[PDB]
């Protein structure tokens, strides 16, 4: 009934920074060659979507944001081989083209077809499939999931188990896999180690899950919102500290608590000062610190390179280091085999129409992940 | 005939920054418990010794500098078990106490007994073994090798092969092992990779030797002094670039030459700007950059953390990551078995009394390593 034909549907449009999302009708074009049109079933609210609203992350406006989601293929364009109508799918904000130097490298995952380094807010072909009030609307990270339907390039979608619960596994499309992989793949946390996790939102709790799965002996959660300590302990934190409770800098607190520095630290907030504090609190000769949080646009940090010369390792990653199209179906299979839990991340489930309330919940500190259901 | 007695001998004393060394008589106390007094045979001039003169590297003055050297044990204090009078030895500017958390860690080498982080310029017991003009003189990094005799703690000396040529193997005490290990141990350069080495002095040439030993396919040397290129190519560089020859920043040049970024880069100069350029020229998703050069005291660099978030790894190390007392005798053994060459690093030889001419040669750009003979 809809294949080959323009779909009119509801979406949340962001016309301008620092405004509520506008829920209104949009026009979704049919998929061109190597494109996939998806009916959305559930989408999570990730802090990166809020960074578009706040100006922290710059991408062309107006835009349909949303990138952490799951849905069902409505139709495919000519030449698509990896998904078919009716398949359950997760869109991928980091593509996996399989052909570039990064996709061919055993470790790398930041495929050169990504829309993050030089954001265009289009399909791979440089055009948009969305119109609203007769105006073309930009895409976001090749995903755009705050819409009843979206169109994505084939390299930005993964087919998943037909029995998957989409209102939970949408988190594997971004926040869970990012945090979990940051611990198990990027840092390679070791049995018996001491970890410090700065930021106890959805991504930080997923880092804690990964540190616990790797056998860390101590996992210290750090957040300025003490309401986020109870859930952090439930998922594996052994202690939590609030920087605002201390007269001294938290890096010195954490160094003393760890008898000279932690083995692994994670910055899962997106602040320059906490990136430098997280580096400093890892042990100077052999510690490893991983940046996960998104820094504010165009701002540089300042640090003393003696922190590195003594032997620290500093790294960052997108999407937990996972090659996205290969890994997402495997992570869904692991969840269905009960290898990890997603329910601890989900504090609110709301109809899509309540998107702005979901963002208010995030900004107020009250939620971890809100899942929006279509 | 000197055991247990004060030795009067010549040393090069640095009374003030930015002044020539003063070659004059000092008094060297006999070794206390767990200390070793060494008759110096040869010492190299490492840029780090010049950094003390320039104030780039802050350590208490007045001081006996020098740290890359080899000599013969004159006497041992009570309790010394790892060397005996007559043994050939190399002093270690990074100790290996064997008892701290770093010494016990499989990767770490920056032993907590070091005198680098919070310099005191003393023996481990907090006192000095040197007097000059009746005044106490500081030690440097627990070594102080610009003297006919020095006293070191047992944890800062390694026994080496009795047949070793001391006028060559002194370089294993600092510059050779630092560069070589930075490639083979810290970066873990892989076969077929592309490497970029910033700074083609003694340490950078040793990085090139390590990259070649690791089987790198391309090794790009970077220096603003084109007179350094011929020797860089002799030891393994496949190509050399002078940043001053180009209209665009060298990170852009290197990214284009490597078809999107190098696999491994090394900063082996000691400038904040080149630390950031070297990080930037490694491939954004899977590149690794190692800081080897010493930054000017207490200065911070400025960088955009998106360079790390895409996937880069940034690390530094002291002494090529080698656990010093374990590794130095094995590296001497490997040298004696012809596994690496030191002659390419030695461009000038001088008697110790011409130390100031040796520093002039380094500062003018003319030398790689000058070896001083006592
Ligand atoms: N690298 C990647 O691939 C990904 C990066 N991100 C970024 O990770 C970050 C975290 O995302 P979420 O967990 O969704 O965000 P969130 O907002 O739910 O969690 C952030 C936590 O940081 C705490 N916090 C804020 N300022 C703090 C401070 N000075 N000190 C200590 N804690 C502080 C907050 O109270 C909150 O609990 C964001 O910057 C997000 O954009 C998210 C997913 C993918
Ligand atoms: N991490 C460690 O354990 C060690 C660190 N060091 C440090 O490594 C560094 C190199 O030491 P050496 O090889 O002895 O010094 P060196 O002075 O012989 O070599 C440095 C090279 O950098 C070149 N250079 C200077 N400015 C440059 C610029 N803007 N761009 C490109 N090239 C430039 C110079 O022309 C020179 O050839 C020094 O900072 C030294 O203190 C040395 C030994 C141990
Ligand atoms: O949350 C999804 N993607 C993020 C990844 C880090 C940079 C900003 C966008
Ligand atoms: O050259 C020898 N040691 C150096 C190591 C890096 C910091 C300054 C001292
Ligand atoms: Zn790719
Ligand atoms: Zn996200
Ligand atoms: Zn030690
Ligand atoms: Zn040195």
């Amino acid at each position: 009934s809809t294949a080959g034909k323009v779909i009119k549907c509801k979406a949340a449009v962001l016309w301008e920074e620092k405004k509520p999302f506008s829920i209104e009708e949009v026009e979704v074009a049919p998929p061109k060659a190597h494109e996939v049109r998806i009916k959305m079933v559930a989408t999570g609210i990730c802090r990166s979507d809020d960074h578009v609203v706040s100006g922290t992350l710059v991408t062309p406006l107006p835009v349909i944001a949303g990138h952490e989601a799951a849905g069902i293929v409505e139709s495919i364009g000519e030449g698509v081989t990896t998904v078919r109508p009716g398949d359950k799918v997760i869109p991928l904000s980091t593509p996996q083209c399989g052909k570039c130097r990064v996709c061919k490298h055993p470790e790398g995952n930041f495929c050169l077809k990504n829309d993050l380094s030089m954001p265009r807010g289009t399909m791979q072909d440089g055009t948009s499939r969305f119109t609203c009030r007769g105006k073309p609307i930009h895409h976001f990270l090749g995903t755009s999931t705050f819409s009843q339907y979206t169109v994505v390039d084939e390299i930005s979608v993964a087919k998943i188990d037909a029995a998957s619960p989409l209102e939970k596994v949408c988190l594997i499309g971004c926040g869970f896999s990012t945090g979990y992989g940051s611990a198990v793949k990027v840092a390679k946390v070791t049995q018996g180690s001491t970890c410090a996790v700065f930021g106890l939102g959805g991504v930080g709790l997923s880092v804690i899950m990964g540190c616990k799965a790797a056998g860390a002996a101590r996992i210290i959660g750090v957040d300025i919102n003490k309401d986020k300590f109870a859930k952090a302990k439930e998922v594996g934190a052994t202690e939590c500290v609030n920087p605002q409770d201390y007269k001294k800098p938290i890096q010195e607190v954490l160094t003393e608590m760890s008898n000279g520095g932690v083995d692994f630290s994670f910055e899962v907030i997106g602040r320059l000062d906490t990136m430098v504090t997280a580096l400093s609190c890892c042990q100077e000769a052999y510690g490893v610190s991983v940046i996960v949080g998104v820094p504010p646009d165009s701002q540089n940090l300042s640090m003393n390179p003696m922190l590195l010369l003594s032997g620290r390792t500093w790294k960052g990653a997108i999407f937990g280091g996972f090659k996205s199209k290969d890994s997402v179906p495997k992570l869904v299979a692991d969840f269905m085999a009960k290898k990890f839990a997603l329910d601890p991340l989900i504090t609110h489930v709301l109809p899509f129409e309540k998107i702005n309330e979901g963002f208010d919940l995030l900004r107020s500190g009250e939620s971890i992940r809100t899942i929006l259901t279509f």
